[PDB]
């Protein structure tokens, strides 16, 4: 307890609803704020009809003074961030936790994101608009109506050539599967979907390819 830490204070500055159900809060912080793309942190939210309760989000970008998160309708909570939230409200912060730094892999990076897993790699192209590592991206999402930052992800594409973008509608070719996929020797496998394709994927990665390096985060919808 060799420390006084204060929570981040902040104000919601803008949202977008980027899709039927997905909606991106851009948020003010009244001090600058540490994190490293892949970490997630705990919301508070201070708005009359909400509550108050922390709920960990992968943060989706932001230096400084500007965090942002994109959050997916899952159940109550954030069925009333999607409809409800407002510009305005009250919320705080505690700290960035979790140990996906993508920074920090190697020069060599696959990245797996399923639905709304695709939010800490938001994170890092959004601070790191020309990009230094090597980077084949599989971004695997039931039908196009589910996808977001697609606009974002190609212009990523078309400045950054050493950035290998893979579009999977699960809907349309089944699950993502990497038994038939080779994976660079030095590389570092980053994944972030739902905790079942997690467990799935990992599995499959360490048979074929039991020499990888592989880091995830799962959740459930
Ligand atoms: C490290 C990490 C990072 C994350 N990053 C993100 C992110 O960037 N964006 C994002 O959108 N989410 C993210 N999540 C998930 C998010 O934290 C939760 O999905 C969210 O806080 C749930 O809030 P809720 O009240 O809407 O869900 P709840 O209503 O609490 O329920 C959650 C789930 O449980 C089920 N459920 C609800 N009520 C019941 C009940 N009575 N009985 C049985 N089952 C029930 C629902 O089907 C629902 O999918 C992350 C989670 C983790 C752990
Ligand atoms: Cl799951």
């Amino acid at each position: 307890g060799s420390k006084i830490s204060f929570p981040y204070l902040g104000k919601i500055t803008h949202l977008k609803r980027l899709n039927h159900d997905t909606r991106e809060i851009q948020i003010h912080l009244s001090r600058p704020f540490n994190y490293q793309s892949g970490q997630f942190a705990f919301l508070k939210i201070f708005q009359e009809g909400f509550e108050s309760a922390p709920h960990p989000f992968s943060i989706s970008g932001g230096h400084g003074q500007t965090l942002y998160f994109t959050v997916k309708t899952s159940g109550d909570h954030t069925k009333n961030i999607y409809d409800n939230l407002q510009a305005g409200s009250k919320v705080t912060l505690d700290r960035a936790y979790g140990h996906m730094i993508i920074e920090e892999g190697r020069e060599n990076q696959v990245w797996i994101a399923g639905g709304i897993g695709i939010t800490p790699f938001i994170s890092y192209i959004r601070e790191h608009p020309i990009l230094d590592k090597q980077v084949h991206f599989y971004y695997s999402f039931r039908g196009d109506e589910n996808a977001v930052y697609l606009d974002l992800l190609r212009n990523y594409a078309q400045k950054n050539p050493n950035f290998e973008l893979h579009l999977i509608d699960s809907t349309k070719d089944g699950y993502l599967n990497f038994e038939q996929k080779e994976v660079p020797e030095h590389a570092t496998v980053y994944m972030c979907g739902p905790i079942s394709m997690m467990k799935a994927l990992a599995k499959q990665i360490k048979k074929q390819n039991p020499k990888t390096e592989l880091i995830y985060e799962g959740f459930k919808f």
